């Protein structure tokens, strides 16, 4: 059950913003959004992949353990802040895509869709390049089914030991207050080309008093100043309903 | 740990609010620690809500706790903070120190345990006496900063003699700061503010992830007067900002 709320609207028509939000309280039994055709729209997960193939590479021993170290060899990555040796968490924190590029290719194309069939992650389209699919290839995923897969993690219910769930939890924490804990994970696939915008991500979960909320958030995007929005958008959101 | 040095330099954050105090700050990778006061390093006080720590991870593996999920009911009998009354989670019990909560899972897990458990943790004095549920705010258990950094060390590296699930579920329990580039886990404690020319005690104690490094921290102060609480966050917060470990 997936229920319109218009009282959200003014948030991404003050931006002028394409996107969804999508906040379930306690479970996905019954979720709220803004646009209940682009709540299910599939798009590329990009970094947001970095919380299932984590999983995935703990699973299958790719990743030894909680405490793995990723070195880096020296070789020049795209970003400045990628080049040093990290964490899980910190590979996950900066979105370190040749850490996770170099994980995929050792969990294989074969285990990589056992996987993705068992979380039901999207379309499960890992086709045309072990090390891309998630960037520029075809595998696609919504607001809804991510809403879902974060819920089955908080729970402990993914197919995979309650020990790698907890582990990939812990690095996802953003935000510890008194009052609440926020984990969430971003995502961008790039600016995108002619009249075929990008996509941004911001997906993760809440937790207030005895209370949970799961959110998901995406938006079209084809310039990177427009960045920010993918988190205060959303921010704006939870601030409101008294989340956050 | 693998060796300590005593580094007077930090006093200037203690003799500013003219604090008698103790810092420890450990180093995992290189296994060493230094401290501003090696005395009072080694020197046993009240636990009292840093003990919330193992008696979680005891609740939990004795199964008093049932998972992390566990909701603890209040009931309606009123309760020393108003924090306290209300339903908490084992994080929210942790981050407001809700006494009868602990109090409670003490009673359950039960003295034999306790004791074995503690043994275990090789935690503090290892004295239990006092009650079963006060032997940590105002019995006779007491830990030392070097203890308290080794055991949080042991959490940190899953070596405790417990499921590595439950002190992944504790660690989770603890962290009380998020950054992109470091993670704090800590707890407070206060056993109060003691009597005449006894004063009670404060506690900080943690570690911070930063980078590929892990910095196991604890804090300790005299304190006579409420006012002076928030102290046992700022020094050592200052002193890892000079550190250059935390902001």
């Amino acid at each position: 059950s997936i229920t319109e709320n218009t009282s959200w609207n003014k948030e991404f028509s003050a931006e002028a913003v394409n996107g969804v939000f999508v906040l379930c309280k306690s479970s996905s039994k019954s979720c709220a959004t803004n646009d209940l055709a682009r709540a299910s729209k599939e798009y590329l997960p990009a970094s947001t992949f970095k919380i299932p193939n984590a999983i995935i590479g703990l699973e299958t021993g790719v990743i030894k353990n909680e405490h793995q170290v990723f070195k880096w060899d020296g070789k020049p990555r795209a970003m400045k802040q990628w080049e040093r040796d990290l964490t899980l968490r910190g590979a996950i924190q900066v979105s370190a895509v040749p850490v996770f590029q170099q994980i995929a290719r050792e969990v294989g194309e074969v285990r990589m869709q056992k996987y993705l069939k068992k979380f039901s992650y999207g379309n499960q389209n890992i086709s045309g390049g072990i090390d891309k699919f998630a960037l520029e290839g075809q595998l696609r995923i919504s607001a809804v089914n991510q809403v879902e897969f974060l819920e089955s993690l908080y729970l402990n219910k993914l197919s995979a030991s309650k020990e790698n769930q907890l582990i990939v939890k812990e690095a996802l924490v953003t935000e510890a207050a008194p009052e609440y804990l926020v984990h969430s994970k971003t995502g961008f696939s790039g600016v995108g080309t002619e009249s075929n915008p990008g996509v941004a991500w911001w997906v993760g979960w809440v937790e207030k008093e005895t209370e949970v909320y799961f959110f998901a958030f995406n938006m079209d995007i084809d310039n990177e100043s427009k960045l920010p929005l993918r988190k205060s958008i959303p921010t704006k959101i939870m601030e409101s309903e008294g989340i956050i």
